[PDB]
């Protein structure tokens, strides 16, 4: 069923909720047990949202490798992507570590660092070019080289070196800064502008590691990103395109990391962002 006009159908009938409550109640369960081991409750911002054990990023240390992350790997679309949390104070350093270690090109931030009054996310990158940020627990230096500051979304260059092998890599962080406290935006055109900025980048080609992307639990904002994006490029890649089917999407997604797609809302805007993106891909 062409999605749009499954949209419809399920706008005059108003019945987002018990769509998404069926997407809820057939989702994976799969263990997540190193999450839960008392050493890391200190490295997980929400006690409800875990990495599986099967699909969880680790750090290559012995001590302890354990990082609230997990990969996506989108068989049939050749994406892959890495979801997290927005870092904590003392995980600033394992999450630079992380995309070290992955060979990550592009970072990709959905939140801003204060959101409804509170923290969610820590500063993780500097501010100034003349001020870098030394981590001295994982041995990285992180040097701010440009910013450019645009309506909505920010773009940086920031340069990560390895201080143990004096290895330097440019990494570019992707800032879509306008995302409402509450609720979706009403229209999806910036945040696809957003997305066709990260894409023209070329950090989502398989020749890099994956992109790492965030907001503050690693669920919501960045399922409905990767979900947007994987959709597009199945529509491409399909004799097809109508066969595309977004709910069962997301049901593969969450096989690899619990709870994408957080509201009714954000599965609608989901749908409307795929159906407004296809108005280019399919050469309109």
């Amino acid at each position: 069923m062409e999605m749009e006009k499954e949209f419809e159908q399920i706008d005059k009938s108003g019945s987002w909720a018990a769509i998404y409550q069926d997407i809820r109640h057939e989702a994976s369960d799969f263990p997540s047990r190193v999450a839960k081991l008392p050493k890391n409750k200190n490295r997980n911002r929400y006690r409800d949202v875990s990495p599986f054990d099967h699909s969880r990023i680790k750090l290559h240390q012995e001590d302890n490798d354990y990082i609230n992350a997990s990969l996506i790997k989108m068989e049939e679309a050749q994406r892959s992507y890495i979801l997290t949390q927005g870092p904590l104070p003392n995980t600033v350093g394992h999450f630079w570590e992380m995309v070290w270690e992955q060979k990550s090109r592009g970072v990709v931030m959905l939140n801003r660092v204060m959101e409804k009054g509170s923290l969610k996310c820590a500063q993780y990158w500097p501010q100034k070019e003349e001020k870098e940020m030394i981590f001295e627990d994982t041995n990285l230096k992180l040097t701010l080289i440009s910013e450019d500051i645009k309506s909505y979304y920010t773009v940086r260059q920031l340069e990560l070196e390895n201080l143990t092998t004096q290895e330097t890599r440019e990494i570019l962080h992707f800032h879509y800064t306008t995302w409402p406290d509450f609720g979706v935006p009403e229209s999806p055109a910036s945040f696809l502008n957003f997305l066709f900025k990260v894409r023209e980048s070329g950090s989502l080609s398989p020749e890099h590691g994956p992109v790492v992307v965030h907001c503050s639990a690693g669920i919501g904002r960045s399922g409905t990103f990767c979900l947007a994006d994987t959709c597009l490029l199945l529509m491409d890649k399909r004799k097809d395109p109508s066969s595309v089917d977004i709910k069962k999407v997301l049901l593969e997604m969450r096989k690899f990391r619990m709870g994408l797609i957080q509201t009714a809302d954000q599965l609608r805007f989901s749908y409307l962002a795929v159906i407004e993106g296809a108005k280019f891909i399919m050469g309109d």
